[PDB]
């Protein structure tokens, strides 16, 4: 349900820059457990890109 | 007692914005170490909305 979020953001068109960076943050996330605390907030980010 | 608090989430009449994040980070409660800082945070927030 984060990998959903990967095909979500190009559904409308996303710029490369932007798609970019949510990538760095994707691979901060993918080594970040559940039980870190900064998931939910990475995806939160993540749905502010949206 | 954590069975308690997730039968009282529901009892109280507590609403549909807040119900999902009670029940994440309760999710986020019982397998993390209860004798942490964090966790009195945690037990005292998931005190407050109840």
């Amino acid at each position: 349900e984060i990998e959903e979020l990967r095909e979500r953001i190009e559904k409308k068109g996303m710029p490369e820059p932007v798609k970019e960076k949510a990538l760095k943050e994707l691979k901060r996330l993918e080594r970040m457990q559940p039980g870190s605390p900064e998931a939910t907030v990475s995806r939160t980010y993540l749905d502010w890109l949206l």
